[PDB]
């Protein structure tokens, strides 16, 4: 009646993964966003084999590389402007590339699907307000703030970074630490060298760039730079400092799109966190994505990772909703399956990111 399958909060990319997957299955959803469905965050733009594996699971591959999503296999990484690794994904394996799609791209894909999905209902500009606990200690019924009383079987945490089921239904506090570099990303007109090729460059100064296409006619530039640095190179907006940084340790393969680079003002913060929960999950409580854990932005894996998540709640979900197992076994599974692969990218960022300096530190890094 009120009673539903799975009360979804937040509708970002892993929100909407699993809403659709819980959904294509005829399972009963709700999502509650916040925000209004046309605002675009924009967010990572890397598939790495596995989140591809989902995205073609769910029948969204084809539409994927039609939207401008863009199939790659290579990556050349500089270290103080000579080449330290080219990376052929697709040498022994064909199914190693990687895609290139912007997060809100794939979103607005995900979210025209659900419109089509009668069992799923999305509400914006919506928020939870209260929840009621059962003897057993599991969430039996959600208000939300316009009203709505909801019964659930099982409630997620797809709110992100700052998820308030961590936070206020699962009462967990996490510590920051903050890095002493930020990353930055912006878009600008897309060079033929950054089309032919993804390429990395660092430097022993903390430096980084990083080049590549993104949709039909744009492309991408990363950077990071010590904190006062960063701020100095983006105050001089017309951009000429942060050209001329970049010259310092960006060679002539990549002059076209170190001119693309006309200005600093459309630069946008990454967040960097390091967190992987030692807990996905109590009671009938499930997170997802940022709510679990946070990667180095420079792993590009924050989307992907949300995206596998998905994929693996979905199948556990999917079991507990259909009685082939209790919910605790099947959410148990889930973290069994996720916790290691999200740990290791978690322990691979931070070692990515505490190494760029250190050329040989860092190809170490790349290796293992
Ligand atoms: C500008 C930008 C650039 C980025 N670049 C990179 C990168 O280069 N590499 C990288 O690895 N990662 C990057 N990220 C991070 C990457 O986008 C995220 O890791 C990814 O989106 C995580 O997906 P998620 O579904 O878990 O959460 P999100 O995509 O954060 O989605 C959470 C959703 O929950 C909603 N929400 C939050 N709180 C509530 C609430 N109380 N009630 C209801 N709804 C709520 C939000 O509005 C949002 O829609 C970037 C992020 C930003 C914003």
């Amino acid at each position: 009646d009120n009673h539903i399958d799975v009360l979804i909060n937040g509708c970002g990319i892993g929100g909407a993964m699993l809403a659709y997957l819980l959904g294509r299955q005829g399972h009963r959803v709700v999502v509650v966003e916040q925000a209004r469905r046309e605002r675009a965050i924009n967010g990572a733009d890397l598939l790495k084999p596995a989140g591809i594996r989902v995205v073609e699971a769910a029948g969204l591959l084809a539409e994927v590389t039609r939207r401008g999503g863009r199939v790659r296999h290579e990556l050349e990484v500089y270290h103080d402007g000579e080449l330290l690794r080219y990376f052929n994904y697709s040498s022994v394996d064909a199914r190693g590339y990687f895609i290139l799609m912007p997060c809100e791209s794939l979103r607005r894909l995900v979210l025209e699907k659900i419109d089509g999905e009668a069992t799923v209902e999305m509400l914006f500009e919506t928020r939870i307000e209260a929840v009621q606990r059962d003897e057993r200690h599991a969430i039996d019924q959600v208000r939300l703030n316009d009203g709505r009383v909801l019964r659930p079987r099982v409630v997620v945490g797809a709110d992100g970074i700052a998820s308030y089921v961590r936070r206020r239904l699962l009462d967990i506090d996490v510590e920051r630490r903050p890095y002493p570099s930020p990353m930055l990303v912006g878009t600008f007109a897309l060079a033929p060298c950054v089309a032919e090729r993804n390429r990395l460059y660092v430097d022993s100064q903390g430096g980084l760039a990083y080049f590549y296409p993104i949709g039909f006619d744009r492309a991408r530039l990363v950077v990071s730079f010590p904190r006062e640095e960063a701020r100095e190179l983006m105050a001089d907006t017309r951009g000429e400092s942060l050209r001329r940084r970049l010259q310092r340790f960006v060679g002539d393969e990549s002059a076209e799109a170190i001119a693309a680079v006309t200005g600093t003002s459309r630069f946008k913060g990454i967040p960097i966190g390091y967190l992987n929960l030692d807990r996905y999950w109590a009671d009938n409580v499930a997170m997802l994505g940022d709510a679990i854990h946070n990667v180095h932005p420079i792993t590009g894996q924050g989307m992907n990772l949300a995206i596998e998540d998905a994929s693996a709640l979905a199948d556990a979900l999917d079991l507990a909703l259909r009685d082939a197992c209790a919910l605790e076994d099947a959410l148990a599974g889930y973290q069994a399956e996720r916790f290691p692969v999200n740990q290791a990218i978690v322990s691979y960022g931070h070692a990515l990111a505490t190494s760029l300096e250190d050329r040989q530190r860092f190809a170490g890094v790349f290796d293992t």
